[PDB]
This record gives structure tokens, C-alpha cells and sequence, in this order.
């Protein structure tokens, strides 16, 4: 499922992402906006043999298990197929022990690199939420 700008925020908010660890709302949408376009089923395969999964791109080598990724950890305990589910609770939950980890949400490059310093707030504007 491809999702709506402020449907996405509201899912993200009612599952507890607003303002988590210190990371207001327009933080989570954007990074999603640029990890995988809103959509839940974008997969992409890295150098190192590990794939990124959904709507916030977690990665098979730490987070989840795909089978085919050698020397993986699961440390969110899920197959990773799960994160593409148009249900975003698993991706939602993954994400909470991602940023609670150590690095925030420099974990994720794209929102390093293409939110960190922005007004993320745009990412909201005009949504009944």
C-alpha cells in the first residue's frame, strides 16, 4: 500500500511514533517520504548482501530475518516480509527499538541526510490529526 502524506501521520501518531525518543511527528513522515515513498512493499537490496524492508526501510542484517542474509541478527524478532504489510504496526514497533538503540534516527541516511535541519514540520501541514 502506498500511503497518503497525512493518512501516514495519523497511523504514525495513533501507533505512538509522535514525539517518541524526542522525535516530533514530522521527523518519522519524512523519512519515510524519501526511505521508501510512502509504500509499504519497497524493498532494496545492498552491496553487502542485506535487504531493506517497508515503509522505513529496516534492514535484514540487524533487525529482522529474511533467510538469506548470513550472520543476521533479529533483534526485532519479526521475518522481515512483515514490514511490508499495509498494517505499518510491525514496521512501527521494529522502529521504537531502532531509535531507542543509540544513534536516534541517524540510523537512517536518508532522514540524516535529507531531514536532519529541516523544517520537518511541512510534513504535517493541513492534516486533521
Amino acid at each position: 500500500k502506498v500511503f497518503g502524506r497525512c493518512e501516514l501521520a495519523a497511523a504514525m501518531k495513533r501507533h505512538g511514533l509522535d514525539n517518541y525518543r524526542g522525535y516530533s511527528l514530522g521527523n518519522w513522515v519524512c523519512a519515510a517520504k524519501f526511505e521508501s515513498n510512502f509504500n509499504t512493499q519497497a524493498t532494496n537490496r545492498n552491496t553487502d548482501g542485506s535487504t531493506d524492508y517497508g515503509i522505513l526501510q529496516i534492514n535484514s542484517r540487524w533487525w529482522c530475518n529474511d533467510g538469506r542474509t548470513p550472520g543476521s541478527r533479529n533483534l526485532c524478532n519479526i521475518p522481515c516480509s512483515a514490514l511490508l504489510s499495509s498494517d505499518i504496526t510491525a514496521s512501527v514497533n521494529c522502529a521504537k527499538k531502532i531509535v531507542s538503540d543509540g544513534n536516534g534516527m541517524n540510523a537512517w541516511v536518508a532522514w540524516r541526510n535529507r531531514c536532519k535541519g529541516t523544517d520537518v514540520q511541512a510534513w504535517i501541514r493541513g492534516c486533521r490529526l
